[PDB]
């Protein structure tokens, strides 16, 4: 699976990974972006981050969605978008170096 | 809005409150049961458990169903269901004492 680490972007690939970037800036937004008629579906099997200096926050949407979740300790968690798109945004305090962490996202269904 | 403390138990209220059980048992399940063409909507407004010893998973569903998430530390998390019922359960260690917690469930339209 195409594994981005890139800090945000608009993603159009039917199945991929958003994983850890590691360079200077503090706030990443994802977008992932599916055909008209179709769903995202995303996973994250465990989320472990210091919830004091960093999150991840799932929206039903573009920016300005209403949000899912912003979230820091978790396991096992699956989110699906009411339309085609959905983003995802990690955010850290500038002194803080990134945790690990790694979405997973579906085109839903599949095609 | 009704409060709901009781470890676990099935739920039709149209809207209530699901805080904190304070006695012995140490898994309680509360299954909340919407008439057959609505769903449940479950907002939790700020999450703060002890991941080590304690935690409250979502499950879209009777028990047995998909997990929405498995859920120690955020905010901001709003899920529905994809039927009429869905399961809130907490699970904690005998020797710890029950965090506080609070889950808003709502029926999916109102009537």
């Amino acid at each position: 699976l195409p594994r981005n680490t890139n800090c945000g972007g608009i993603l159009k690939e039917e199945s991929g990974v958003i994983a850890t970037y590691y360079g200077p800036k503090t706030n990443c937004v994802w977008t992932i972006q599916m055909p008209p008629e179709y769903h995202v579906r995303v996973s994250i099997q465990y989320l472990q981050l210091n919830c004091n200096k960093e999150s991840l926050e799932i929206i039903d949407g573009l920016p300005g969605s209403p949000v899912l979740g912003k979230i820091c300790e978790g396991s096992l968690m699956d989110y699906r978008s009411s339309g085609s798109i959905m983003t995802v945004k990690y955010i850290r305090e500038p002194e803080h170096p990134a945790s690990f962490y790694e979405v997973l996202y579906f085109q839903d269904p599949q095609a």
